[PDB]
């Protein structure tokens, strides 16, 4: 019974062999006194000849696709190789074949894929519904096995780093403000639920107060958000902290972690250090705090060479953002451009053609006096289109890093590889307008620059927080920070959010408690593992890393959970529907 | 700043080196003009040494425990060593002291086990609302750090092996029976809810039907059970599936992983095979299903002995077991292990002292008559004591089984070691008692022995199943089963169960369905890790390898979570509270 091989193993080096195989039936074809079957496991193809002088023969000429088998036979050298197959310099000649179960027709093919062809896949709707099946096609499973593979590397890393794996919570407490979260009846007393948990974020920092060096956590993350973006209602990370740490310990860490990584499981070796940029710095030079690297077209401001001359717009703006695109525009790729700027409430996009000394259409009459010193801060040549946009520091700068991405596309610039780089000094508080207090931008427990901290109190505009985001090819992967662990700061730094001394003691008391007890400094990182996976795999989506994913509307098509409950079941918990 | 050792690390080879270290006072001793100060952290403890010549004197003799510092000095050797800490032979002179964080009074001590002293545990309801600083001590962070090696070791072995790990939703469908189900809102719909998964067992099962030859997850599993046996809302699971096997392959298989854990995590040499005892065997010879082997005393079929003499209590039951015990027990020892017996419902305990070339006590003068043959079916010698439990077959087992035990306690028998073994050969059918159809004992799932499907239909009394338990110590660690692959063969045993073909189509359905586009003969198998962890290290709960685990109500005093939500934020959900 047992096999010998897996089905797609065989090699030239088997040759003479007895073996025995079994798995799936990919396919039939009957030559005309001669059956061939094509034999399918994980590790791939395999073909199987029976002829009518062998015992075999009978049963092979039932056979079907998807149908399970255990074949036994000898293996010999095809009179013709197919180049395409690792098993193709070899079949195998059936001495015996027995069904061992029957299958009935798929609602969609799953062949295809496993002879190196292209497959048509079938809506989604339908895929989630059979998830068996589609789990059955080559490409699905060499995601689950790159999965399996990155999570090994990480804890090989981690492992020999001296982190300890901790596994944290799943029924814990209610939080009044952050994500809607997840809730779970406590059966014993109506009134009572746990949460789900959002992050394991304090339970972690807690970890480090125990005197747990450094730890890590592939945890499970839940939100109830109204999440149609590519989102799921629960979510995988890579969690991590670390004690007696600053900014530039974590990012180390993380760079060597990642670059073992890539080469672990996609044999990719990454070019160490990642760049870092001050946020400024990317919406300076890219109009985004979430660059994408893997081309140019950085923006230039062009605002100061404009005040002494004249041009309406481009002067009551304090600034004139300029981008040089090597190729002539049409008045149609110019539109859509526009059109992009607009969206990002900018008043509009300005352009001209850069020719052989001198400019055409748009506003080239008023770039003519400027010209010399325009050419040279834009490094723009003949051929080129230049673009501007004109308005407040903020707007121009983001309408301009929209107008870039958009442009990579109509000029159908290479964009490929893996470009990481980390995004740091972001500002401590957010927009909090013009009525009264400010909020937070990452989470309470991040802490300010200490250079800074005494602007904390007199202009809290420009205290920047030790925080770090890591980007993947225009894509935020992960981001940490360097938590508060004096008490008294904290406690400091709640005075400016305006959160009461007890509201804290309602939503962190326990935690504000353990601070007490001496908290080292200490900080971390959180990845988004499936984003992370989806972008290694050129995948449109995170459901085509996740093996039971949700649909759009968070529901389970295979299993078809949300369900309704027995109204005893409820009544027992001591609930009732509503409506909602 | 950054540390160059950890604290517990420095040993006679840095001697002379200039070190600087961070961690927190485990306890300080003024010694008259010289301050010492014990530092902690994950790796141990090391001794400082603070002289008034010293700038970092004057903060010495201002810290108290717990404060976290960082400390800069010279190693070097001790005056005199301390034979039983791995730094004993060194100590560090002072230059620099820091603090980094101070701390008020722990409510209880946690310096203790690190200097290798007993330690004096505080009530379970402290150290869980304190759990970060119970989590302090050494024997916690031991157990932590054991529980991460054997998930790293069980990652090495099973990755080695083939296996592909896989994540499993947490958000599934709720089912009307089993045990009950944790459920989630759905906030879209009202009336509709998810249910948390009690364990993965469908899904790795379509994982097989897949095509992923082997797979396995450490998984988190939810039952909301009246549990106070020492168990916990939602617990870990090592949970395993294989395809093409027969049971052998699976027991082989977990028992070379088993010995990798034991070997790499705590450097014990298991002996293999485990040995395999049927159901039958194990209640005939033990009277229980979950024996522990660490002793002897094997119960003894004595019946037959006693119908051709006649002793009313001896003959009207159909099994009269007896034990051997090797010790002249008083009638107090005696008295006790009546009321074990008559606990798991006999009618009593008969007993009698085996002196020379006779009997007495008890039931001694039925005895003599049959002394010789007695003898020699129960090897007892003279100075042992006879037990005796009359009645049912499988009520005298179990009633004298559970005598064994505690039997095994007053006498002070030495029961250390790991004893592993496999019960196997279990009946598929549980006690329906005499109304009507039988019931399932595994699950619904669980293959009945091949040899017996004919028996399915006119005795499905003595039809096995291939099912198979993993017991440690008396204790069940883990078990499983070879799973029913073939669509008719499920239905042929749903009509014994008795369930409709309309229940099926509602608890089962999508399953059912799948298992018609070719199953291939899998099987598996789970471990509750916590409680394995939790006999590693003999600990008396479970909670003692649990990073944050919750009370005896279910209940988390540290976080006080289950908790009452805003009425309005129920309302959202479409719920309102009633009664229980």
């Amino acid at each position: 019974m047992r096999r010998t091989h897996y089905a797609g193993s065989l090699r030239e080096t088997h040759v003479g062999e007895e073996v025995v195989l079994e798995g799936w039936v990919n396919r039939r074809r009957d030559l005309g006194g001669l059956i061939f079957l094509d034999l399918r496991d994980r590790e791939g193809l395999v073909q199987l000849v029976a002829h009518p002088a062998s015992p075999a023969y009978a049963t092979a000429e039932r056979v079907r696709p998807e149908w399970v088998v255990r074949a036994k036979g000898l293996v010999r050298l095809r009179p013709e190789p197919n180049p395409r197959l690792a098993t193709g310099r070899v079949e195998v000649e059936l001495s015996a074949l027995e069904v061992l179960a029957e299958a009935k027709t798929p609602p969609f093919p799953v062949d295809a894929g496993w002879r190196g062809e292209e497959e048509k896949e079938a809506s989604e709707e339908l895929r989630l519904k059979y998830r068996y099946l589609d789990l059955r096609r080559r490409r699905m499973q060499e995601n689950l096995r790159l999965r399996h593979r990155v999570i090994k590397a990480i804890w090989d890393f981690l492992d020999r780093e001296g982190f300890v794996q901790v596994e944290t919570p799943f029924l814990t407490k209610s939080t009044p403000e952050g994500a809607r979260d997840f809730l779970v009846p406590y059966r014993h007393e109506p009134g009572l639920f746990y949460a789900l948990p959002q992050s394991p974020q304090l339970f972690k920092q807690m970890l480090m107060v125990a005197g747990l060096d450094r730890y890590f956590q592939i945890a499970r993350c839940f939100r109830d958000e109204d999440l149609r973006a590519d989102r799921q209602p629960d979510f995988t990370q890579l969690d991590l902290e670390m004690s007696f740490v600053e900014v530039e310990d974590v990012l180390e860490l993380n760079e060597r972690l990642m670059a073992h990584v890539f080469r672990e499981a996609l044999g990719v070796e990454l070019p160490l250090p990642f760049p870092r940029l001050s946020y400024e710095e990317a919406m300076e030079r890219y109009g985004s705090d979430k660059p994408d690297l893997r081309f140019g077209l950085e923006l230039k401001e062009v605002g100061p060479l404009f005040r002494q001359s004249g041009f309406r717009v481009f002067q009551e703006a304090e600034s004139v953002k300029a981008l040089a695109l090597p190729k002539a525009l049409s008045r149609k790729e110019v539109a859509e451009l526009e059109e992009v700027a607009k969206r990002h409430k900018a008043q509009g996009l300005a352009w001209a053609r850069v020719e052989e000394g001198g400019f055409s259409g748009g506003v080239a009459k008023f770039l003519e006096p400027v010209r010399e010193a325009l050419l040279q801060a834009t490094e723009a040549r003949p051929g080129d289109t230049l673009l501007f946009v004109a308005g407040p520091r903020k707007v121009a700068a983001t309408a301009l890093g929209a107008v870039r991405l958009r442009a990579a596309d109509l000029l159908g610039l290479k964009r490929e590889g893996f470009r990481f780089l980390w995004v740091v000094d972001f500002p401590l508080l957010e927009w909090d307008e013009e009525e009264e207090a400010w909020t937070y931008m990452h989470h309470p427990f991040t802490s300010p620059h200490p250079e800074d901290l005494p602007l904390l109190e007199k202009d809290p505009g420009r205290v920047r927080a030790l925080a770090y985001d890591l980007v993947l090819n225009g894509v935020e992967v992960g981001g940490g920070s360097i938590r508060i662990h004096d008490p008294r700061l904290q406690a400091r730094v709640f005075r400016l959010l305006g959160i009461g001394e007890e509201e804290q003691r309602e939503k962190f008391g326990f935690f504000l408690e353990a601070l007490e007890y001496g908290a080292p400094p200490h900080g971390g990182i959180a990845w988004g593992l499936d984003r992370l996976l989806a972008l290694m795999t050129g995948s449109p989506s995170i459901r085509e890393v996740i093996a039971f994913p949700k649909n759009k509307e968070g529901k389970d098509p295979l299993t078809g959970a949300p369900s309704p409950v027995p109204e005893e079941q409820l009544r027992e918990l001591g609930l009732m529907v509503v409506r909602p």
